[PDB]
């Protein structure tokens, strides 16, 4: 079982199960329609949602991760977990295209 030079690619952690203790279920919504759903500890950071993300084939420079209703822009926050930011329960997800611009010109003071 020797195999070449292969590629190299992220992966994630083994999803928890339902029993485990602090641990959450959170579902990312997509912008075409169709939602995923997933669990996760209430110990990790934030930042394991954006390797997610790139899983899933979506980039975190392109989309960001919100809440649900009341929606909000949230962003991660290299230090907090998860259950530090505000996912201590059950919460959705929705990937939003984040706020870029292709242009300049206007300089405002």
């Amino acid at each position: 079982g020797s195999s070449g030079s292969s590629g190299e690619v992220p992966d994630l952690p083994e999803e928890p199960s339902e029993t485990a203790e602090e641990v959450v279920t959170v579902a990312l919504r997509c912008p075409n329609g169709r939602v995923l759903r997933r669990r996760f500890f209430k110990s990790w950071n934030s930042q394991v949602l954006l390797d997610w993300m790139m899983k899933v084939g979506y980039h975190k420079s392109l989309y960001r991760l919100s809440t649900s209703f009341p929606r909000r822009a949230l962003e991660v926050e290299g230090g907090s977990s998860l259950e530090d930011i505000g996912i201590t329960v059950d919460t959705v997800l929705n990937v939003e295209e984040k706020e870029q611009s292709s242009q300049s010109g206007p300089s405002s003071g």
